[PDB]
């Protein structure tokens, strides 16, 4: 495997270009999606990468084995998704920009997942990180998709109505 | 090999920070050893990692294999290289700190180096960068080291007169 989470990571947060990073270390330096705006208060005081965000990581790395990404992708894709569970506030629910499916659907975390934008018909892949009984909080599984006026790059969150998401 | 160069890898300067940095991109960043004080005007304006910076990234990955250091630390050294090749400004060798050899010898770019400490007799391992007939551009290949008063590590860069050089 490409990366490998080591007792040296460190998460921090950079007041100067406002994000989440991870220290990675020796030089490298992971700069997430997440900045000031979608933090929890937990997020400004740095932490180390502990053995349950490992856990996370190693579920997390296997399950999007097999998503149409370069491993590059894969490894922020799964490094958002840490961040993510770890720091990010409650998000707002998105409805109406997606075709309704009749059914609800369980989605549990680690899924590759559809969404189908309801005027363009443009499937967008989604990787789902929690999972509520309303609402499924998803990261864009890939390179970028354009959504209200809004456009979004992969490892970027929203947090989609359960029927409007299915498996792949 | 593991990190390896891709057409959207950015040169920038990071303003905040006071460091080269390489852009990765997906998330990844690198921070190099090198401040403002040591760069070239160049370094001052974003620009592409080019085909040229390829080339001497995958020669110094080579010469580099068989140094006594981690894939991480290689990696970081390799990349130092490449922001002293591009874009230090030239150094004032230095002489005096060093066990002297009665003879010169002409010492190659990728190069493993020994220099030994004129105080301490403690050998220490460098990578050479540039060549120049009297002076070498050499960056610090272990993990650190102490030499006037200053400490060093992996990656900094010192020139050095070539009497004082020696093969590893």
């Amino acid at each position: 495997m490409r990366i490998k989470p080591d007792d040296n990571w460190r998460w921090y947060y950079d007041e100067e270009h406002d994000r989440m990073m991870l220290d990675l270390a020796n030089g490298m330096l992971f700069r997430s999606r997440f900045a000031r705006k979608m933090l929890t208060p937990d997020a400004f005081s740095p932490a180390g990468f502990c053995v349950d965000d490992a856990a996370l990581y190693f579920s997390f790395e296997e399950k999007c084995r097999d998503f149409n990404l370069s491993k590059e992708q894969k490894a922020e894709l799964v490094l958002n998704a840490l961040v993510a569970i770890r720091y990010l506030k409650p998000q707002m629910p998105k409805s109406w920009h997606f075709v309704s499916h009749g059914e609800m659907w369980v989605p549990m975390p680690g899924d590759a997942a559809c969404v189908w934008l309801s005027d363009t018909h443009e499937q967008v892949n989604l990787l789902v990180v929690e999972s509520g009984e309303n609402a499924a909080l998803c990261l864009l599984a890939q390179p970028c998709v354009v959504i209200a006026g809004r456009a979004m790059q992969l490892g970027d969150a929203i947090k989609i109505m359960n029927d409007r998401l299915k498996p792949q």
